[PDB]
């Protein structure tokens, strides 16, 4: 690969997005860039890193998985504790 | 399977803006119908996985942000009790 311009997958964002102005659905691509800043707007997924690595992003998932697994189920193990303390009480 | 289409609807249920995103189902199938492309872009593998880490996220985050709150929940009763 002699003096190739690089090309890496991108974001899934990015994907989308390039993949609605090839196919020229620009209207769809209009309600999508309109919904989707809508959708960080109100918070309800707002993803903080903006690196358009793809590989990056199934490392935020997976690390997302396991220090929120964690936790979350330590939650629930203290949901028992807590159903132990109120029959005690 | 990794239809186009198919990623695309769940990865707008994932997202829930797939009541905007009928805009673009509607338009989709206007434009197959005539015929722009018979075919489909077939989805990279990655980006398959980046879908299902996505719901996979969202089943954790869920199923255990109501577990925190069942846990506050808990927490009020034994504080009456």
């Amino acid at each position: 690969k002699p003096g190739q311009v690089v090309k890496k997958p991108e974001v899934i964002d990015d994907f989308l997005r390039n993949f609605f102005i090839k196919m020229g659905l620009s209207r769809t691509c209009e309600c999508f860039e309109a919904e989707w800043y809508e959708l960080k707007a109100t918070g309800r997924l707002d993803n903080s890193t903006t690196v358009p690595d793809v590989y990056l992003r199934n490392a935020e998932l997976e690390d997302d998985v396991a220090g929120l697994r964690r936790e979350l189920a330590e939650a629930k193990s203290i949901a028992g504790r807590a159903s132990a303390t109120w029959d005690k009480f």
